[PDB]
Protein backbone atom coordinates (compact mmCIF):
# COMPACT_ATOMS: atom_id res chain seq x y z
CA UNK A 1 0.00 0.00 0.00
CA UNK A 2 1.28 3.84 -0.55
CA UNK A 3 0.55 6.19 2.45
CA UNK A 4 0.79 9.49 2.86
CA UNK A 5 0.84 11.73 5.78
CA UNK A 6 1.62 15.48 5.94
CA UNK A 7 3.27 17.93 8.05
CA UNK A 8 4.61 16.19 11.73
CA UNK A 9 6.65 18.70 12.96
CA UNK A 10 8.31 17.10 15.56
CA UNK A 11 4.93 14.89 16.99
CA UNK A 12 6.41 11.53 17.08
CA UNK A 13 3.94 10.00 19.45
CA UNK A 14 0.64 10.86 16.70
CA UNK A 15 3.12 9.85 13.75
CA UNK A 16 3.57 6.25 15.19
CA UNK A 17 0.34 6.20 16.69
CA UNK A 18 -1.09 6.63 13.01
CA UNK A 19 1.37 4.53 11.42
CA UNK A 20 -0.05 2.09 13.49
CA UNK A 21 -3.92 2.37 13.03
CA UNK A 22 -2.83 1.65 9.10
CA UNK A 23 -0.26 -1.15 9.89
CA UNK A 24 2.49 -0.14 7.66
CA UNK A 25 5.07 -2.55 7.33
CA UNK A 26 8.25 -1.11 5.54
CA UNK A 27 8.80 -3.36 1.86
CA UNK A 28 5.26 -4.48 1.44
CA UNK A 29 4.18 -0.28 1.84
CA UNK A 30 5.56 2.76 1.29
CA UNK A 31 5.31 6.54 2.94
CA UNK A 32 5.05 9.77 1.32
CA UNK A 33 6.05 12.39 3.45
CA UNK A 34 5.58 16.40 2.89
CA UNK A 35 8.27 17.64 4.79
CA UNK A 36 9.21 20.13 7.74
CA UNK A 37 9.60 16.91 9.77
CA UNK A 38 10.76 18.93 12.71
CA UNK A 39 10.43 21.68 15.32
CA UNK A 40 7.37 23.18 17.02
CA UNK A 41 6.29 19.56 17.85
CA UNK A 42 8.85 17.83 21.02
CA UNK A 43 10.04 15.10 19.10
CA UNK A 44 12.28 16.38 16.32
CA UNK A 45 15.02 14.31 16.91
CA UNK A 46 12.96 10.98 17.38
CA UNK A 47 11.24 11.93 13.79
CA UNK A 48 14.35 12.10 12.22
CA UNK A 49 15.99 9.59 13.62
CA UNK A 50 12.24 7.06 12.74
CA UNK A 51 12.38 8.52 8.96
CA UNK A 52 15.64 8.34 7.82
CA UNK A 53 16.12 4.35 9.24
CA UNK A 54 12.95 3.91 7.08
CA UNK A 55 15.46 4.13 3.93
CA UNK A 56 13.99 3.27 0.56
CA UNK A 57 10.27 2.72 2.24
CA UNK A 58 9.97 6.49 2.45
CA UNK A 59 9.88 9.31 -0.22
CA UNK A 60 10.56 12.69 1.73
CA UNK A 61 10.40 16.18 -0.02
CA UNK A 62 12.00 19.11 2.38
CA UNK A 63 10.08 22.08 3.73
CA UNK A 64 10.79 25.24 5.11
CA UNK A 65 11.53 24.51 8.30
CA UNK A 66 13.39 21.46 7.31
CA UNK A 67 16.28 24.59 5.49
CA UNK A 68 15.28 26.54 8.58
CA UNK A 69 16.77 23.86 10.94
CA UNK A 70 19.74 23.41 8.02
CA UNK A 71 20.72 26.64 8.69
CA UNK A 72 20.98 27.36 12.30
CA UNK A 73 22.54 24.05 12.31
CA UNK A 74 25.12 26.04 9.95
CA UNK A 75 25.27 28.76 11.97
CA UNK A 76 23.76 30.45 9.14
CA UNK A 77 20.36 31.46 11.27
CA UNK A 78 19.85 31.96 14.81
CA UNK A 79 17.79 29.21 16.92
CA UNK A 80 14.23 30.38 17.54
CA UNK A 81 12.97 28.68 21.14
CA UNK A 82 9.60 28.18 20.05
CA UNK A 83 11.03 25.41 17.55
CA UNK A 84 12.39 23.28 20.14
CA UNK A 85 15.38 22.32 18.12
CA UNK A 86 17.77 21.85 20.65
CA UNK A 87 17.15 18.20 21.47
CA UNK A 88 18.07 17.21 18.08
CA UNK A 89 20.91 20.07 17.46
CA UNK A 90 22.89 18.58 20.57
CA UNK A 91 22.55 14.77 19.89
CA UNK A 92 25.65 12.70 19.30
CA UNK A 93 24.66 11.85 15.97
CA UNK A 94 23.36 15.12 14.71
CA UNK A 95 25.95 15.08 12.20
CA UNK A 96 24.60 11.89 10.55
CA UNK A 97 20.91 12.54 10.59
CA UNK A 98 21.19 16.51 9.13
CA UNK A 99 24.00 15.66 6.31
CA UNK A 100 21.61 12.42 5.39
CA UNK A 101 18.45 15.13 5.36
CA UNK A 102 19.95 18.23 3.54
CA UNK A 103 20.62 15.18 0.26
CA UNK A 104 16.33 14.58 0.29
CA UNK A 105 14.48 16.17 -2.85
CA UNK A 106 12.20 18.96 -3.22
CA UNK A 107 10.31 17.06 -5.47
CA UNK A 108 8.66 13.52 -5.78
CA UNK A 109 7.15 12.15 -9.08
CA UNK A 110 5.78 8.58 -9.29
CA UNK A 111 4.27 8.08 -13.21
CA UNK A 112 2.09 4.84 -12.50
CA UNK A 113 0.38 6.60 -10.39
CA UNK A 114 0.71 10.13 -12.34
CA UNK A 115 1.37 11.68 -8.55
CA UNK A 116 3.47 15.02 -7.49
CA UNK A 117 4.83 15.47 -4.25
CA UNK A 118 6.17 18.87 -3.02
CA UNK A 119 5.78 20.64 0.46
CA UNK A 120 4.18 23.57 -1.12
CA UNK A 121 2.98 22.79 -4.04
CA UNK A 122 3.62 23.74 -8.04
CA UNK A 123 3.43 27.29 -9.19
CA UNK A 124 1.16 27.39 -11.70
CA UNK A 125 4.12 29.08 -13.52
CA UNK A 126 5.88 25.64 -13.85
CA UNK A 127 5.05 22.72 -16.03
CA UNK A 128 6.58 19.42 -14.93
CA UNK A 129 9.97 19.44 -16.93
CA UNK A 130 10.74 23.19 -15.41
CA UNK A 131 9.76 21.71 -11.86
CA UNK A 132 11.95 19.10 -12.10
CA UNK A 133 15.10 20.89 -13.26
CA UNK A 134 14.60 23.35 -10.65
CA UNK A 135 14.42 20.76 -7.95
CA UNK A 136 17.49 19.38 -9.47
CA UNK A 137 18.98 22.61 -9.01
CA UNK A 138 18.70 23.46 -5.61
CA UNK A 139 19.59 19.83 -4.72
CA UNK A 140 22.69 19.77 -5.80
CA UNK A 141 23.17 23.08 -3.97
CA UNK A 142 22.07 21.66 -0.73
CA UNK A 143 23.86 18.61 -1.16
CA UNK A 144 27.36 20.29 -1.54
CA UNK A 145 29.90 20.71 0.47
CA UNK A 146 28.82 24.33 0.58
CA UNK A 147 25.50 24.45 1.55
CA UNK A 148 25.88 26.95 3.87
CA UNK A 149 26.45 29.32 1.68
CA UNK A 150 23.17 28.41 -0.56
CA UNK A 151 21.38 28.39 2.76
CA UNK A 152 22.33 32.30 3.38
CA UNK A 153 21.41 33.11 0.21
CA UNK A 154 18.16 31.43 0.04
CA UNK A 155 16.48 33.73 2.29
CA UNK A 156 14.49 36.62 0.25
CA UNK A 157 11.36 37.54 -1.01
CA UNK A 158 11.63 38.64 -4.67
CA UNK A 159 11.58 37.50 -7.38
CA UNK A 160 8.02 36.49 -7.08
CA UNK A 161 7.51 36.25 -11.10
CA UNK A 162 9.29 32.85 -13.07
CA UNK A 163 11.05 33.32 -16.01
CA UNK A 164 13.40 31.14 -17.66
CA UNK A 165 15.42 34.38 -17.73
CA UNK A 166 16.34 34.49 -14.20
CA UNK A 167 19.69 33.78 -13.24
CA UNK A 168 21.70 33.31 -9.88
CA UNK A 169 20.82 34.10 -6.62
CA UNK A 170 16.76 35.54 -8.13
CA UNK A 171 16.59 32.45 -9.59
CA UNK A 172 17.41 30.36 -6.33
CA UNK A 173 15.45 32.37 -3.95
CA UNK A 174 12.63 31.95 -6.79
CA UNK A 175 12.92 28.53 -6.69
CA UNK A 176 13.29 27.70 -2.99
CA UNK A 177 10.33 30.12 -1.87
CA UNK A 178 7.83 28.10 -4.66
CA UNK A 179 8.80 24.66 -3.48
CA UNK A 180 8.79 25.24 0.24
CA UNK A 181 6.75 28.27 0.78
CA UNK A 182 4.34 29.00 -1.56
CA UNK A 183 0.61 29.39 -0.52
CA UNK A 184 -1.53 32.58 -2.30
CA UNK A 185 -0.96 33.60 -5.81
CA UNK A 186 -1.80 36.57 -8.11
CA UNK A 187 -3.63 36.07 -11.15
CA UNK A 188 -0.90 36.50 -13.49
CA UNK A 189 0.36 33.68 -10.89
CA UNK A 190 2.86 35.37 -9.36
CA UNK A 191 4.13 34.59 -5.30
CA UNK A 192 2.58 36.28 -2.75
CA UNK A 193 4.90 35.88 0.16
CA UNK A 194 2.67 37.58 3.05
CA UNK A 195 -0.48 36.17 3.40
CA UNK A 196 -0.72 33.23 5.22
CA UNK A 197 -4.88 32.91 5.94
CA UNK A 198 -6.99 30.81 4.87
CA UNK A 199 -8.74 31.40 1.13
CA UNK A 200 -12.07 32.44 1.97
CA UNK A 201 -10.51 35.21 4.84
CA UNK A 202 -7.67 36.40 2.37
CA UNK A 203 -8.31 39.35 0.49
CA UNK A 204 -8.39 39.76 -3.37
CA UNK A 205 -7.56 39.22 -5.89
CA UNK A 206 -5.46 36.44 -4.22
CA UNK A 207 -6.37 33.13 -5.24
CA UNK A 208 -4.63 29.60 -3.80
CA UNK A 209 -2.01 28.42 -6.10
CA UNK A 210 -4.08 25.65 -6.81
CA UNK A 211 -7.08 27.19 -7.71
CA UNK A 212 -5.32 28.82 -11.08
CA UNK A 213 -5.14 26.46 -13.76
CA UNK A 214 -1.13 25.11 -14.35
CA UNK A 215 0.14 22.74 -16.91
CA UNK A 216 1.34 20.11 -13.85
CA UNK A 217 -2.08 19.81 -12.13
CA UNK A 218 -3.84 19.05 -15.38
CA UNK A 219 -1.57 16.14 -16.11
CA UNK A 220 -1.26 14.89 -12.71
CA UNK A 221 -2.65 14.54 -8.87
CA UNK A 222 -0.81 16.54 -6.26
CA UNK A 223 -0.18 16.21 -2.75
CA UNK A 224 1.45 18.88 -0.36
CA UNK A 225 1.30 20.17 3.83
CA UNK A 226 2.81 23.20 4.87
CA UNK A 227 -0.78 25.81 4.14
CA UNK A 228 -2.06 24.64 7.70
CA UNK A 229 -4.79 26.92 7.56
CA UNK A 230 -6.24 25.56 4.57
CA UNK A 231 -7.07 22.98 7.29
CA UNK A 232 -7.20 20.10 4.42
CA UNK A 233 -10.63 21.50 2.99
CA UNK A 234 -11.71 23.04 -0.48
CA UNK A 235 -9.37 22.02 -2.80
CA UNK A 236 -10.58 21.06 -6.10
CA UNK A 237 -10.46 17.42 -7.19
CA UNK A 238 -6.80 16.06 -7.54
CA UNK A 239 -5.15 18.20 -5.29
CA UNK A 240 -4.85 16.98 -1.61
CA UNK A 241 -3.86 19.58 1.31
CA UNK A 242 -2.56 16.87 3.80
CA UNK A 243 -1.23 20.00 6.53
CA UNK A 244 -4.01 19.54 9.46
CA UNK A 245 -1.94 20.84 11.90
CA UNK A 246 -0.59 18.17 14.00
CA UNK A 247 1.76 20.34 16.17
CA UNK A 248 -1.00 23.43 16.91
CA UNK A 249 -3.50 21.14 18.22
CA UNK A 250 -4.83 19.80 15.00
CA UNK A 251 -5.10 16.38 13.74
CA UNK A 252 -2.43 14.51 12.02
CA UNK A 253 -3.84 13.00 8.46
CA UNK A 254 -3.07 10.40 6.44
CA UNK A 255 -4.46 8.98 2.86
CA UNK A 256 -4.07 5.97 1.44
CA UNK A 257 -3.27 6.08 -1.85
CA UNK A 258 -5.02 2.59 -4.00
CA UNK A 259 -8.70 3.20 -2.16
CA UNK A 260 -7.93 7.40 -1.15
CA UNK A 261 -8.74 6.34 2.47
CA UNK A 262 -8.11 8.87 4.82
CA UNK A 263 -7.06 7.88 9.06
CA UNK A 264 -6.72 10.32 11.23
CA UNK A 265 -4.46 10.64 14.36
CA UNK A 266 -5.75 13.09 17.05
CA UNK A 267 -3.33 15.60 18.34
CA UNK A 268 -1.67 14.95 21.98
CA UNK A 269 -1.12 18.33 22.78
MN1 LIG B 1 3.84 23.58 8.25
Amino acid sequence: ATYLIGDVHGCYDELIALLHKVEFTPGKDTLWLTGALVARGPGSLDVLRYVKSLGDSVRLVLGNHDLHLLAVFAGISRNKPKDRLTPLLEAPDADELLNWLRRQPLLQIDEEKKLVMAHAGITPQWDLQTAKECARDVEAVLSSDSYPFFLDAMYGDMPNNWSPELRGLGRLRFITNAFTRMRFCFPNGQLDMYSKESPEEAPAPLKPWFAIPGPVAEEYSIAFGHWASLEGKGTPEGIYALDTGCCWGGTLTCLRWEDKQYFVQPSNR
